């Protein structure tokens, strides 16, 4: 049943040459998000991940943006409340901010300073771990509050990119593996 | 007592984006672990009510992905994100809007919906509606039905609803 499940996530990733540039084979989630199975699916495979591998989060993070998908999916599968990672300047009250590198310059992310409870075990969700940049800073901020990080699950991981060495330490899962 | 409670978490936070303006906080609604399900009820509810029954939802980078996802779950739906530039990675549609100074465009892609969809937008709120206009035309492109348009809350004066003259609008509370 695990392994039809997960094949049938497999089954709705397109494959797009050449973007956002040439070279990069982009990884696309629209059919699966269009399938009205898609995203509850998906978060039972990230549930059934978790449950496995005995990780009991308290509350689930996700990134701006497809962190907010995945995330929200995930949540509600699991009876849990939601905290958005932002870019800069979009929350109202007092933040926290996490710098990380790009290619060419950098950027950060943000998160309300109350956002969690110092009893906190928090589950990252996101699409895609590839150099893990916005991962770790999202664990930074994270660990600003004092929580403590529960846990990463990407519906995608991308081989040799580094982004599980990135993030040492944490329990990394990931459903696919391109 | 649900508008009541989907109420009680949004936090009034003043002089943000700048002095004089009143924000409207949906975090505290977020984390609440019944939040999200409470509001994507209460707007399945409103839409049983209206007679709206859509074939698929369009949620608008990035809250309506928050709602548009939530809701999208509890009608069994597919769900269609609506996309700030460049991140869509196949044939796109294109509509631009008007920001403050100068203007910005929203994109979904060209096989997002049939022309048999009726589709459902949702976002967070309704102020002058620029971004949720601009979602109606894209789909519009498709040659499938915009059967409504749903937000957490609507801004009163704003103008918003106005702009989506014609079309069925829906939001949970008034500030
Ligand atoms: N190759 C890829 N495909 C999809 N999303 C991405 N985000 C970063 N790299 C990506
Ligand atoms: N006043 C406000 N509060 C919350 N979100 C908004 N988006 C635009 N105006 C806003």
């Amino acid at each position: 049943d695990d392994k039809m499940n997960l094949d049938f996530i497999k089954s709705k990733i397109a494959a797009v040459p050449d973007f956002p540039k040439p070279g990069i084979m982009f990884r696309d989630i629209t059919p699966l998000l269009a399938d009205p199975q898609g995203l509850r699916k998906t978060a039972e495979a990230m549930a059934q991940e978790l449950k496995n591998k005995g990780i009991q989060p308290t509350i689930v993070a996700g990134t701006e943006s497809r962190g907010f998908i995945f995330g929200v999916a995930l949540a509600e599968v699991l009876g849990l409340g939601f905290v958005p990672v932002r870019k800069p300047g979009k929350l109202p009250r007092a933040t926290y901010s996490v710098k990380y590198d790009l290619e060419y310059g950098s950027d950060s992310l943000e998160i309300h300073q109350d956002a969690f409870k110092v009893t906190d075990e928090v589950l990252v969700v996101d699409d895609l771990l590839a150099t893990g940049g916005t991962a770790k800073a999202t664990v930074d901020l994270i660990e600003k509050t004092q929580a403590k990080v529960a846990g990463l699950i990407f519906v995608m991981e991308l081989d040799g990119l580094g982004g599980r060495e990135v993030l040492a330490g944490y329990n990394v899962s990931a459903l696919i593996k391109f």
